[PDB]
């Protein structure tokens, strides 16, 4: 590579990033001040844990459905193998989801984003997964400290799906490249912000890794309760990724063929 076309990286990862990120941070800042009142509180501990499941699972399939569109629009990502792209989203696209959610993390009230308002953790108390729920809330914490830029935010979660680490990818080489690129251009950024500082500040992979199957766990433990409600009121986004053995339907597939 060369200076010239690292720093044009930069600004295409920025680019895919804004084109992609769902919602806008001015509008979720807008929003700090809309929080559900006690009354509010109590009616969504008061709705069944199979209603808060499915509820919670369609607003993590819409969140993923914009990471997909972010891998689609990421400097050679459509390039590499089919196999490749897939490994890279079913491996990835949840980690990108979990970073991207600090953006709707307020710290100074403990409380997230969630349809239209702000919620603290006793807001999913009825989903019958406090662990999995108040580590989303301590990682969300622990990012919010580092006050990521929107640029910053775009260069790590391009670096967080596209590891050559990952298993089962075919060309690991051309991944390898890809990888180096965008590390390049993350600490050239970081370096001309003078933003070094938070590269020790990231949280391990570990812990990512650590949080999706935490996730997968509590999922199959609800499925066990309720297996009729995976199966019809569940996207089938949501049930490919995650869902055992629910990998049969090809879902991401057709999301990167159109475009
Ligand atoms: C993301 C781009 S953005 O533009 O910044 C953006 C856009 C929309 C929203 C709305 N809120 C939202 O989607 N929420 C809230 C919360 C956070 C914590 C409690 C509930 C949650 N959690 C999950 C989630 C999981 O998030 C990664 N991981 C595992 N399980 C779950 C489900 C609770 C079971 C999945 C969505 C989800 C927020 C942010
Ligand atoms: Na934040």
């Amino acid at each position: 590579a060369s200076l010239t076309e690292i720093e044009h990286l930069v600004q295409s990862v920025c680019k895919s990033y804004r084109e992609t990120c769902q919602l806008r941070l001015e509008d979720l800042l807008r929003q700090r001040s809309n929080i559900f009142s006690r009354e509010e509180v109590t009616g969504y501990q008061r709705k069944s844990m199979w209603e808060m499941w499915e509820r919670c699972a369609h607003h993590l399939t819409e969140a993923i459905q914009y990471v997909v569109e972010f891998a689609k629009r990421l400097s050679g990502f459509m390039e590499l193998c089919q196999n490749d792209q897939i490994v890279l989203l079913k491996a990835g696209a949840m980690e990108v989801v979990l970073v991207r959610m600090c953006r709707a993390y307020n710290a100074d009230n403990r409380t997230v984003f969630f349809e239209g308002k702000y919620g603290g953790m006793e807001l999913f108390r009825a989903l019958g997964c406090s662990e999995l729920i108040s580590s989303i809330f301590d990682f969300s914490h622990s990012l919010s400290a580092l006050h990521f830029s929107e640029d910053e935010i775009a260069l790590y979660t391009a670096l967080v799906l596209i590891n050559a680490h990952r298993p089962g990818l075919q060309e690991k080489r051309k991944v390898e490249q890809l990888q180096y690129n965008l590390e390049l251009a993350f600490h050239h950024h970081l370096c001309k912000t003078h933003r070094q500082s938070i590269l020790a500040k990231l949280p391990p992979k570990g812990k990512l890794r650590s949080l999706c199957s935490q996730h997968v766990e509590r999922l199959q433990i609800f499925q066990h309760l309720h297996p009729i409600v995976v199966q019809a009121a569940f996207p089938p986004l949501y049930k490919e990724l995650f869902s055992g053995g629910g990998e049969k339907h090809k879902i991401l597939h057709r999301l990167l063929q159109d475009s």
